[PDB]
């Protein structure tokens, strides 16, 4: 029942962690993103986006082209397993998704799609 993680993106373009692990029993997993720090959504917005590792470049490249107004995510992108909204300083957003959308045999990556960020802002998610 610890079926969450709190994760932070800061003004230094880093997530607080590079690895999330999801337990054995969770019907659902929740990611509670916050942005400590001072920069607004246009300078240093962060979202938390989850996909297969192979799907990550697509989601990031298409997201950029989709623009700020769309939280830098292609709308109705079936590659996205979970997303939060894009957030800036002092904001928060949480996403819950079904653990079953985690296809056994896959490797998963989380990342921010704000332009440039995913060079630093990425990590792995493993089903445990
Ligand atoms: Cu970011």
């Amino acid at each position: 029942a610890e079926c969450s993680v709190d994760i932070q993106g800061n003004d230094q373009m880093q997530f607080n962690t590079n690895a999330i692990t999801v337990d054995k029993s969770c019907k659902q997993f929740t990611v509670n993103l916050s942005h400590p720090g001072n920069l607004p959504k246009n300078v240093m917005g962060h979202n938390f986006v989850l996909s297969t590792a192979a799907d990550m470049q697509g989601v990031v490249t298409d997201g950029m082209a989709s623009g700020l107004d769309k939280d830098f995510l292609k709308p109705d992108d079936s590659r996205v397993i979970a997303q939060t909204k894009l957030i800036g300083s002092g904001e928060k957003d949480s996403v819950t998704f079904d653990v079953s959308k985690l296809k056994e045999g896959e490797q998963f990556m989380f990342f921010c799609t704000f332009p440039g960020h995913s060079a630093l802002m990425y990590g792995t998610l493993h089903l445990k």
